[PDB]
């Protein structure tokens, strides 16, 4: 069943057309820019078949495959950075693979050793290694996917598999505004919204096209009828703020199984918790705390945090028919600039990190 | 272009290669074999191209295709039936051409002509008219599939999509269900009401947890009351004798966790026009059904959708005891009427203005 695949094992065929790279100052959109090779590994019910880095090509599906049907699928999503030393660097990948092993086992897929698949991976960003650009806010965003492959209709357990891996080089804090409308439920208690499954994000194009229409960038997703803050967009969100005690803190929503466990999450909380400056607390967040930590001046800054977007800064949010206006920005953002700086330092090696594995 | 794609630009490519074809061939298993041919239709911002029925073949992807990362996709389907006469009819095809368009607003993927959609299929059908088997209990399901196809890592409306409908040849027995809380198919507020993809893939692990238990489906539970919504992909009828004394036939309402079937919506409508009983749409929990199984009012339960059309259910497992439900001591006779009434219309025995003629 599973064996898993090894990355001695692993196949390399170099292409023999090189791509056109973008270039020195040439602006880089995400996920628009692919790199000349990806990493491929197939399986069925023997086992895993062996890995191997081929040239960047397009997939062969059957028309009956469980994951244009049934959306046996998931993803991972994870940065590698080049620092002045040209020596690229991967940001805590052990968690995206242990994340990434937890949604395939939630969707019946197969499970593969983590360390064996980050081996694999740090090996694609090898021979692509000239693709990782070098300046400040640049960086290669690391595309790891794992779909059902079953050619059959039937709702159920693949008995076929397919393991891919692509990579996009990723260019150059600006604030955002947030529609707050309690109509839009992202993810339940006992759902999927704790695992990066594809079916958790096609159904939220739609409520971010209105969020547009009402003049706002990206959405606040509320849950239950005391309307807690749980993400923003495809971010986790934290509050900087003095609570109602009267103690400075910093408060993110716990993971009760609507909120994605996110890798800078954790990252900003095991940061800020070394410090031992202010409060670290992971605690339920409600519009009415929101509010009145507004009216009463207590609150200093509200972002949202993951891989593309690092740290993003919220000025406005919609709810109500009424736009609130958040002080970030007005108040540095001291913390923000604190932890942008911190993760530019450990990211790009000017402070060598456990966090960091070299390629 | 410009808004949909034309039935009249139909492109059309015969297989040099077709393949096995059953008997009979004894167990025609559903969703493993495949007919000869295939619609495929592209859209990009220009609109849509020419619609084309190719041989069957695989789909080539770009790896990055917002369809396999954010799920932008959704499917349909629906049952073609070969009669006495050989004439080939779909069943109420308009509805699931209604539902199809409404998914693909709700994931902003490219609106079509219905219509055109439904002459397109049609004639696909048309091509591949021997593969409809004539056999009592037998069809020929059709499958249409909307995706989005943007070679792109963002999560926003695909600037690029593929529609590609293909068909199985496909062939009263009660089934147990497994009732536990802890699994959740929709909630109010989300997609549950959609057939997309994404509804689906969580419910494999489910599915398994109740194979392991002893169980066939799964009797998915909703809120804290426990309302019975939906039986495995099949929508929930429940006949019973109700507290007032009234005879009734309930199905839950369409309010957000319940998918608009096209088998629930004829059920419904043949029903009514009988008036023999009360037909209504409300909320099940599970406290009503047990009441009204120990007072001896429950008739029938049973779940409608096109795979299995109407399918018996005889226990439920909740809480750790397993409940005797005797739809089957019953007749079962509502069930059997709504199968005769359903194979005189499907078969072409009598005239319907719910079939469509391919
Ligand atoms: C990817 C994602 C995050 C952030 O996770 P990171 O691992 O930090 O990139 C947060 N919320 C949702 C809904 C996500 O999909
Ligand atoms: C397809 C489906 C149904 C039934 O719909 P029909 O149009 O009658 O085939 C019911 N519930 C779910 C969850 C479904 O996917």
């Amino acid at each position: 069943a599973s064996s898993s695949f090894k990355a001695a094992d692993l196949q390399l065929e170099m292409t023999q057309k090189p791509h056109k790279k973008p270039g020195p100052g040439e602006p880089l959109v995400f996920g628009k820019t692919f790199t000349d090779h990806m990493l491929m590994v197939e399986w069925n019910d023997k086992g895993w078949g062996q890995p191997r880095i081929q040239p960047f090509q397009n997939l062969t599906l059957h028309p009956a495959s469980s994951s244009l049907h049934y959306s046996l699928q998931l993803f991972e999503g994870m940065k590698a950075f080049k620092g002045k030393d040209q020596q690229v660097r991967l940001f805590r990948p052990w968690l995206n693979m242990d994340r990434m092993l937890r949604s395939a086992m939630r969707l019946c897929l197969p499970s593969f050793d983590k360390l064996e698949l980050l081996e694999c991976i740090r090996r694609l960003i090898e021979v692509d290694k000239d693709w990782v650009p070098d300046a400040a806010g640049t960086s290669l965003y690391v595309r790891p996917v794992l779909i059902g492959n079953e050619p059959s209709l039937g709702v159920s357990q693949p008995r076929r598999a397919l393991l891919f891996v692509i990579l996009c080089p990723v260019g150059a804090v600006t604030p955002v505004s947030l529609l707050a409308d309690p109509a839009f439920i992202r993810a339940w208690v006992g759902g999927v919204g704790n695992y990066k499954l594809g079916g958790n994000y096609g159904p939220t194009v739609l409520v971010q096209q209105e969020a547009l229409k009402r003049g706002c960038e990206q959405v606040l997703w509320l849950y239950g009828p005391d309307h807690q803050l749980t993400e923003v967009g495809t971010m986790n969100i934290f509050v900087y703020w003095t609570h109602e005690d009267g103690v400075l803190e910093l408060v993110t929503p716990p993971l009760n199984g609507v909120i994605l466990p996110g890798v800078v999450r954790q990252s900003l909380l095991d940061m800020a918790q070394t410090w031992g400056e202010f409060r670290v607390v992971e605690r339920t967040i409600t519009m009415k705390q929101l509010l009145r930590a507004l009216e009463e001046g207590r609150v200093r800054e509200v972002f949202g945090s993951g891989t593309a977007c690092q740290v993003a800064p919220v000025h406005r949010i919609l709810y109500k028919d009424r736009n609130l206006h958040i002080p970030t920005m007005e108040n540095g953002p001291e913390l923000i600039l604190r932890f942008q700086k911190e993760l530019k330092e450990i990211q790009y090696g000017i402070r060598a990190h456990e966090w960091m594995f070299p390629v």
